[PDB]
DNA sequence: TCGCGAATTCGCG
DNA sequence: TCGCGAATTCGCG
């Protein structure tokens, strides 16, 4: 609703854009807001690129590479901006994951389990793989003071409120979100150090314990806690907000370009 | 071979001990070496415990918990030592993972694939889940200057040298370790920032970029790079070494107990 | 009982 | 071709 944001947002909703297309929409919106800056979208980053960023931090880092052409491909891609030095800086990395088919199985009156007599499927743990790409981007951005990694959760395994699903035969199945039978949210909280979910954690926090003053890279973790599908318009707003925050942290290195125009 | 280490090591080999039993063996060996100190083995840590450790770092951390009794269970468990303050400090967390059945499929002359005409199975990505528990322990140990997390890889997906497997009918299948068809080692290198694999990285490194001086928590990643099974004796030595290093970093807080005896 | 973990086959481009 | 990703069912105690 924030001017053009409202407009782009309606477009995303009208086309139920996938997270990757929403990232491309964020890039376009950024270019619109900041005509003097240069933005780009990339769907992947090579492991050699990460290693090079790591080496700049410390020569002993980023020394391993078993498969030469190895890489990562966040399903939401990556958006970057060119700084006054000509270097590309990450402003957004988005990822959307799914897990838990219970709401669909119930609506279909389809029992599950090895005996096909269960209303619910004990939730799996594949979502844990999400920590790998978060770690890869944190490493790639180790020199940065922001970490614009956003993860969108969807499914019966990421509930934040109790919901009710009615079977075809009319029987109603009540789901308690705090049930370990299905809730796998605690499998992702390590990624943002237990900070609040559904929040923009792009600005890195620094902490200490022994005159340490260490930097934390917290992913912003969002979930559609009612088991429904994500609204592309809200994903767009979340993502545009994160990206805007990236630009703020990167401000000192964008001044020259905002001037000369 | 280092005195009692040689002895315990032969015992582990003689019983082909699983990683978890090897951790218990490390605890016993530590107690033997340091009779004045108190050690313990635990097979799990509750998410409430992690949250509490996080809160001590900064009040805004460790605030989320959806399933009250949520926890983590490293298959190798955890070994801790009691410090002069009466607090338990982690000296070792071990985990062993497997992936890649090619060497077994070839030895059995069993073709694979949707058409059952392939020598090799394109490797999966489940191993990526390993990053979750590494992140959980890093968070639990955020106040520590050491991170004794050791991961042991085994399978055809973690090769570091080319090997040859002969079929029943005599046909020999040659595997190139640098092939992305099977090698998934690059899926774990983010966990130690690209530092050397098969090495003790227990002592946290500090780096900087902008007067930052940030702390890195690098997991020690070991692989049986020839596709063979792990030798429990060598796992024991690796683990005892990591644990010994933990005690060294924790030395200032163990002095009192080593004295009074 | 509830809740963590195993790690797989094959789609995709 | 090669190499990243989807996310699942059910064992286990």
């Amino acid at each position: 609703s924030q001017g053009v944001i409202g407009i782009f947002g309606d477009y995303a909703k009208a086309h139920d854009l996938a997270v990757g297309e929403v990232s491309k929409l964020v890039k376009k919106a950024l270019s619109n807001e900041y005509p003097q800056l240069s933005f780009r979208y990339r769907d992947s980053i090579k492991k050699t690129e990460i290693n090079e960023a790591l080496k700049k931090i410390d020569p002993d880092l980023g020394g391993t590479l078993f498969v030469s052409n190895s890489s990562i491909k966040p399903d939401g891609g990556i958006v970057e901006v060119k700084d006054d030095y000509g270097e590309w800086r990450v402003v957004l990395v988005a990822e959307a994951k799914h897990q838990g088919k219970d709401i669909i199985n119930i609506r279909n009156g389809l029992l599950v389990g090895k005996r096909g007599d269960q209303d619910l499927m004990t939730a799996g743990n594949a979502i844990e793989r999400s920590h790998k790409n978060i770690s890869e981007i944190a490493n790639f951005m180790l020199s940065e003071s922001h970490f614009p990694y956003v993860l969108f959760l969807e499914g019966s395994n990421f509930l934040t409120e109790n919901i009710s699903i009615t079977r075809p035969d009319g029987r109603v199945v009540n789901l308690e979100y705090n049930s370990g039978i299905l809730n796998r949210l605690d499998r992702l909280t390590a990624a943002n150090y237990g900070m609040p979910i559904n929040s923009n954690l792009c600005i890195n926090k620094f902490v200490n314990h022994k005159d340490k003053s260490i930097m934390l890279q917290a992913a912003s973790i969002y979930t559609q806690g009612d088991g429904r599908e994500w609204d592309s318009k809200i994903m767009f707003e979340i993502m545009f907000d994160i990206s805007t925050t990236s630009l703020r942290v990167l401000g000192r290195d964008l001044f020259e370009q905002l001037t000369s125009k």
